[PDB]
Formats: structure tokens, C-alpha cells, sequence
């Protein structure tokens, strides 16, 4: 199977194409430090050798933090627990990538020092009003492009083998990109190509800190999360994007399916065909969202009868519920039902640790370490 295929990304010699998604868990202490067990999760997850794992979305500066319970990677004491938890990753073999974001519009205003302190490309709230986010002036959106840079360089420092930007599902990158939000008439906004250029300009300077092959870009075009996903120009905008990534030569793409609005309108283009076009075929693509192990495998195995051989799934929900996803699905083995109240759990153990490996994988186990 195409699926089972080992795959170079980025610097990685991955083993297989089956990927865990970055999610958010809420298990960081009120610092941002992600708590002292966050590395038995991941270190679970590293359950098979050359497995690419995505952290958790990570906050880049104090400011821009938008949640709590949520892990930065600003300060020394986050920059040296994600150090052991990369550690762990690495000691089974396996890769990690940090997700870098900020929240903008969507960070919990009760969580931010100031009023002041919740922004966006445009003063455009989520939902009709709604608490009003601030524009960012131009020396902020350069300060916030710096401080992107400044995480990359940090997560690289704690050993991560790379940077996903979370340019994705209505958060503060997406924001400036879909003009649903972006309603700015400076050269932030107003045009295709301005709405895209706090991007591409983020991601060239996190190219500039850590080389195109340490960071991965995420992406949401047909998302309707936050927001999102309604502009009439929405295709040509994220297809202009996607040939800027392209141009950029970063080491993936990874695009998602999230939330859909109205289940009686038919989704476009569910595995992103007319996005994986632009990006190309010769470097790798992560695509994300509702994928099982049989549909993993067919949009794979397709996608590469039909040229495109470079393809990764990444899984999200069944990543939660399985830590050791990628030898079930080689072996047939049947993934764990997920269960909405692991998703909806927060800072414990319970719904977080205990996830049982399949009874195959203990019976591989059975020796002293
Ligand atoms: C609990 C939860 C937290 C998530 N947190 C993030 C996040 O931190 N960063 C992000 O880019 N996507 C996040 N996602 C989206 C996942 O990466 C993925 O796109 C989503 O789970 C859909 O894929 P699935 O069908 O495999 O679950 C989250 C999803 C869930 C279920």
C-alpha cells in the first residue's frame, strides 16, 4: 500500500504516511508549560519508528497568548519541557514538527491583560456582535512575523525537526488571508495578493530562521470554522496562497476539512484536489479531516495512480483514541472508537493517558525494557 510507503519530509526519513494531526488537549499549566506527562503522550504516540507526530497548536509570545492551559514556546521553562518531550519522541525513533499559531479574533478576551490585547488583521468580530478585535498596526504585524521567526528558532533549539505555521481554521494567519475578516486598505488587505502577503511574509521569515526544510505550512480553504470559508473569491485567493507556498519550496502543505456549516449542501472537494493541483506533485502533501484507515488507503493509493505519489494522512480524532494508529492500520487491525468526551476533556490524565494500545501491539511488548 501506498499509505505504508516510507516518505522523506522535509529532513524526516518517514517509515509510513500516517501522520498525528496537531491537537489542542489543554494539558499545559497556567505558565504555558506543558504539564510533566505531555511527554508520555507524545512518547505513546511514537509507537512505531519514522512516525511524524504535530504538536499541539504553541503559543509565540505572551501577548498573543489567547487561551490557558495551552503550551508557548517564548519562555525557558516551556522551551525546556518541550526539549524532554522531543527527547522522548526522538529516543523511539520517530519525528516531531511544533505547530506555531496565534488565536487573534478567537482568543478568550477574558484571558488577555488588556482589551486592547485582542486583535486581527480588521476590527471584525466572529459572530455579529461580539466583541470587537483591534487592526494591527504595521509595526505590530511585523513584531508578530518576528515573533514567529523567534519561536521557530526556539522549537529548533529544543531539538523539534521542524515548524508546522497554523495558517489555518479562522486563526490569526487566516484571518489576513480571507476577506471575511480582512476588510484592511493598507498593503495588508484589499487584493488577492495583499490578503496573502501576511502568509507568505510569515513564512518567509520562519525560512529565514530555521531553512524551507523545517517548516510545513497548514492550511483550510474550504473551512467555514470562525468564520471562514464564505468570501466569494475563496478558491482564487487560497490558489494564488498555495502557488506562493509552492514557490517558497517549504517542506509540506497539509490541508484540513473541519466543521461544515449545513450538512445538506454537498462539500466541493472533499480530498482538496483543486488545492493539491497548484501545490503540485513533487513535494510532499499532509491532508487532514475525516479520514479512516480504508479511506486513508484508497485517497492515497488513488491520488498516486493519478500521479500524485507524494501524499500523508494526518488523523486527528482517531490519533486520540489509538496511540499506536499507524500499527493497526498496517496490521488491519480495527482503530479505537473516539469518544467526545476524551476531545472535550481538559488537564487530566483520565481522557488523555489511558487509551489502550490494541492487545496485538502488548503482545509484542512482552520482554524487560
Ligand atoms: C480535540 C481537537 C483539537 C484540535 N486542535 C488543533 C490544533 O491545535 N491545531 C490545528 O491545526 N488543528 C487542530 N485540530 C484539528 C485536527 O488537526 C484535525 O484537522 C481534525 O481533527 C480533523 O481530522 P480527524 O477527522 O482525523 O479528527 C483539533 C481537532 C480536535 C479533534
Amino acid at each position: 500500500a501506498q499509505l505504508f510507503k516510507p516518505l522523506k519530509v522535509g529532513r524526516c526519513h518517514l517509515q509510513h504516511r500516517m501522520i498525528m494531526a496537531p491537537t489542542t488537549r489543554f494539558r499545559a499549566d497556567g505558565q504555558g508549560v506543558p504539564l510533566p506527562f505531555v511527554q508520555e503522550y507524545y512518547g505513546q504516540r511514537a509507537s512505531v519508528p519514522g512516525t511524524l507526530l504535530i504538536t499541539e497548536a504553541t503559543d509565540i509570545t505572551p501577548k498573543a497568548m489567547g487561551y490557558k492551559h495551552v503550551p508557548g514556546i517564548w519562555s525557558e521553562p516551556q522551551r525546556e519541557a518541550w526539549r524532554e518531550i522531543v527527547s522522548r519522541v526522538h529516543s523511539k525513533k520517530c519525528f516531531i514538527f511544533c505547530q506555531l499559531w496565534a488565536t487573534g479574533r478567537a482568543a478568550d478576551p477574558d484571558v488577555l491583560a488588556d482589551m486592547k490585547d485582542l486583535i486581527s488583521s480588521s476590527a471584525v468580530p466572529v459572530e455579529e456582535k461580539g466583541p470587537l478585535p483591534r487592526a494591527l498596526t504595521e509595526d505590530e504585524i511585523q513584531q508578530c512575523i518576528a515573533d514567529f521567526a523567534q519561536a521557530a528558532r526556539n522549537a529548533i533549539n529544543a531539538g523539534f525537526d521542524g515548524v508546522e505555521i497554523h495558517g489555518a481554521n479562522g486563526y490569526l494567519i487566516d484571518q489576513f488571508t480571507q476577506k471575511s475578516c480582512n476588510h484592511r486598505q493598507d498593503r495588508w488587505g484589499g487584493s488577492i495578493e495583499n490578503r496573502a502577503r501576511f502568509a507568505v511574509e510569515v513564512t518567509r521569515a520562519v525560512i529565514e530562521a530555521v531553512g524551507a526544510d523545517r517548516v510545513g505550512v497548514k492550511l483550510s480553504p474550504y473551512s467555514q470554522y470562525l468564520g471562514m470559508g464564505t468570501m466569494d473569491e475563496l478558491v482564487p485567493q487560497f490558489e494564488y496562497l498555495i502557488a506562493q507556498m509552492r514557490r517558497l519550496d517549504v517542506a509540506y502543505l497539509h490541508l484540513a476539512n473541519s466543521r461544515w456549516l449545513d450538512e445538506e449542501k454537498p462539500h466541493p472537494d472533499p480530498n482538496h484536489e483543486v488545492f493539491v493541483r497548484v501545490w503540485g506533485q513533487s513535494s510532499p502533501i499532509l491532508l487532514a479531516g475525516g479520514y479512516d484507515a480504508a479511506s486513508a488507503e484508497k485517497v492515497t493509493e488513488q491520488m498516486a495512480a493519478a500521479t500524485y505519489t507524494n501524499v500523508a494522512i494526518a488523523f486527528g480524532r482517531y490519533f486520540i483514541s489509538t496511540p499506536d494508529l499507524p500499527f493497526r492500520v498496517m496490521a488491519g487491525i480495527q482503530l479505537q472508537k473516539y469518544d467526545r468526551a476524551s476531545f472535550y476533556s481538559t488537564l487530566s490524565r483520565e481522557g488523555y493517558l489511558d487509551y489502550p494500545f490494541s492487545a496485538e501491539y502488548m503482545a509484542l511488548h512482552n520482554f524487560p525494557v
